[PDB]
Parts: structure tokens; sequence; C-alpha cells
DNA sequence: AAAA
């Protein structure tokens, strides 16, 4: 079904784009990549690198996850990614967000065997 | 931005 590395790349991967072509690049895809479903997902970040170099972070630096579980791993590297933040003007179903564009290292959680990604928890 |  829908996996967890599954999950991840729904949510969190666009390899399509270098970055946000847009500020919809936001709406487009939150709501495309099905994150608009039943609810507005509030915030999401949106990675802009190949999958192999994604699922690589989980080879990365391990630093814990804002959440204080131990799976994260920050990037070596940094990434291009496109963070989405609703706007105060989002009202299910009508999910509209603040895309917002950046350089920044990112850190995510790993899973599984193999080790992929499986959760997207910061950038710095 | 992760799930009996």
């Amino acid at each position: 079904k829908e996996t967890a590395a599954a999950k991840f790349e729904r949510q969190h991967m666009d390899s399509s784009t270098s970055a946000a072509s847009s500020s919809n690049y936001c709406n487009q895809m939150m709501k495309s990549r099905n994150l608009t479903k039943d609810r507005c997902k509030p915030v999401n970040t949106f990675v802009h690198e190949s999958l192999a170099d994604v699922q690589a972070v989980c080879s990365q630096k391990n630093v814990a996850c804002k959440n204080g579980q131990t799976n994260c791993y920050q990037s070596y590297s940094t990434m291009s990614i496109t963070d989405c933040r609703e706007t105060g003007s989002s009202k299910y179903p009508n999910c509209a967000y603040k895309t917002t564009q950046a350089n920044k290292h990112i850190i995510v959680a790993c899973e599984g065997n193999p080790y992929v990604p499986v959760h997207f928890d910061a950038s710095v």
C-alpha cells in the first residue's frame, strides 16, 4: 500500500524542480501530492534533490529528531527545498500555502531495511 | 513535514 518510504516520496519529494517555480509551488504541490486529502497539511517541505541523494541522508550525520527520537539525519550537504506553510487563508477543503524557497541542510528520520527516509524533520 |  501506501508504504512509509512511499509515503515520504509523495509528500516530501519533488525532484522535478530545482526549486519552487512560483509561489504557488506549494498550493499546486500540496494539493496534488494528496496532502490536502482530508485536511490541510499545515506544513510540509519539499526537497528538490534526487531520491538517491535524499535517501543518502540515512547514512549521513546522525542527529536527534526534534522529536527526541534518534533516527534522524542531517544532510552533510545542502538541498534545495521548498518549505510550505499554510496561510491564514487556508480553510479546508480550501488549502492555501506560503511557498518559501531555500537552500538548507535537511534533516530526516530514517527507517527500514533498506534504511530509507520515512519522515522529514527539519532543515537548517 | 513518522507511524496500532
